[PDB]
């Protein structure tokens, strides 16, 4: 599909079986989400911002799915206050920008 | 044109005569700036991002050129990490997100 951005970009997204709103996020390297309780190993890390930085819980290898489209990647979580997707997604999905 | 995401979106933009480099960024709704002298009127204006709040200087009915597109609107300046275009000027120069 085509998204304006009068408004945020929110999306539906499906990982770890549940199903949340997203956004976005194409000045984001990274996807970060907002605390649950996957399975598995994973590695503290920080991703800076405005404002400064948050710890987040990286994982690897999760299957995201984004409007219909499958990507597989890593997921950061930490106390973000949006659901973030971010390029390493995007790109797997086909995303541009276009102007 | 159309971008893809493997890089970050940066782009040049001119704004109060001077270029500068800038970051197309869908999951911001403002655009926010770092440090610079802006001429006129100003008032100060907090943002919040991942990382919690700072303080900006609102300009109001700036002209900005982006990667040859022109827009008229409101850019913040502060310690922001990145300089970032927000969706507030994207929309001015017709950029959409498309998969
Ligand atoms: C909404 C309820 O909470 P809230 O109101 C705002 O919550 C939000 C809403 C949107 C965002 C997304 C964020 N947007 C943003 O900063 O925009 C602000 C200016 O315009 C305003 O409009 C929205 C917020 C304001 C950027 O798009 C992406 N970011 C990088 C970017 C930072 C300049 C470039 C470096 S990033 O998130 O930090 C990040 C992600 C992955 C990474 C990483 C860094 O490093 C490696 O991987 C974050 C928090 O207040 C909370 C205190």
């Amino acid at each position: 599909p085509q998204i304006t951005l009068w408004k945020r970009p929110l999306v539906t997204i499906k990982i770890g079986g549940q199903l949340k709103e997203a956004l976005l996020d194409t000045g984001a390297d990274d996807t970060v989400l907002e605390e649950m309780n996957l399975p598995g190993r994973w590695k503290p890390k920080m991703i800076g911002g405005i404002g400064g930085f948050i710890k987040v819980r990286q994982y690897d290898q999760i299957l995201i799915e984004i409007c219909g489209h499958k990507a597989i990647g890593t997921v950061l979580v930490g106390p973000t206050p949006v659901n973030i997707i971010g390029r390493n997604l995007l790109t797997q999905i086909g995303c541009t920008l276009n102007f």
